[PDB]
């Protein structure tokens, strides 16, 4: 709870593009293998990107949710507005991963492509690193408590894998990923608070930077990210931000992000 001169928890914004529009939803209600929608807008994804660039927020992510091809064009708008500022995910694979780097993304975020038959596919994973480099790959290990563990979920969170999120998995995938992104899908988009157990896990055993996402609702929940995460876990807020129809002031969340860069001088 008291500040840290060494560590600084980053706010990592998001842009959730579904069927061509910017939305925030309860992602666990997507059934495309109607989702509960928290917010829709016709504002171009490029305007959210420009806002983040203005406030110096780096390492946020654009998600192309679903197969609709108009989501691809809206994502390139945001990446073109904020070159190098955004990670981009949503159906990244071997054949298109490099293309997203060449459109201004700093990273691609991957889950489903590196999973086959419920297992981590080592050869697919090595193909990403070969093409884009580990430094431009983010692995998303979003998960859901199942039989006492955190099972990783694939295919837009509509399939349980057979890999559980634990220390041994993170030590291994860290040889292939610059960073980890982890949604607590049970609580995601539902504006009810966060998963403290998952954040505590991510902060104890992740050897590379890890962003938690899901259910951040009030400013006090940002202080739990610090507390449970031992100042090791970055945090995403989506459905609660006032710019996505919530009650949480985006400007307050930015101020909190800058308050974490504590300088003695
Ligand atoms: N059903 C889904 O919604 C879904 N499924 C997968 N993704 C992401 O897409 C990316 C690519 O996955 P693959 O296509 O490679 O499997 C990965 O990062 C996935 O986690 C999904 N979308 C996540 N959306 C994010 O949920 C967060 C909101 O938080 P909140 O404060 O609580 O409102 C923000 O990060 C939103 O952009
Ligand atoms: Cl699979
Ligand atoms: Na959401």
């Amino acid at each position: 709870s008291p500040p840290s001169i060494q560590c600084s928890v980053q706010f990592r914004p998001c842009i959730n593009i579904h069927k061509g529009k910017v939305k925030q939803i309860v992602g666990s209600t997507l059934k495309d293998l109607d989702p509960i929608t928290n917010f829709e807008s016709d504002k171009s994804a490029a305007e959210y990107a420009t806002l983040y660039k203005q406030d110096g927020l780096k390492g946020g992510h654009v998600i192309m949710l679903g197969a609709d091809p108009f989501s691809k064009a809206a994502s390139l708008e945001a990446l073109h507005a904020y070159p190098g500022g955004l990670q981009v995910g949503g159906g990244i694979n071997s054949d298109n991963c490099l293309s997203y780097i060449e459109e201004g993304a700093s990273h691609v975020i991957v889950t489903s492509y590196v999973f086959n038959n419920g297992q981590m596919d080592l050869e697919r994973l090595k193909d990403l690193v070969r093409i884009v480099g580990k430094e431009r790959l983010v692995l998303d290990l979003s998960c859901r408590k199942k039989e006492g563990k955190y099972a990783i979920v694939t295919d837009r969170w509509q399939k349980f894998s057979d890999v559980s999120l634990d220390a041994k998995v993170m030590e291994f995938l860290a040889n292939f990923a610059d960073e980890f992104l982890v949604h607590g899908v049970d609580v995601e988009g539902k504006k009810l608070g966060i998963d403290e157990e998952l954040v505590a896990l991510l902060g104890k055993h992740s050897p590379i930077p890890v962003t938690y996402a899901g259910g951040v609702t009030v400013m006090d929940d940002l202080e739990r990210i610090r507390t449970a995460g031992m100042d090791n876990v970055d945090v995403t807020v989506g459905s609660a931000l006032d710019i996505f129809g919530g009650n949480l002031a985006y400007k307050d969340v930015v101020a909190w992000h800058n308050q974490q860069k504590v300088s003695v001088a």
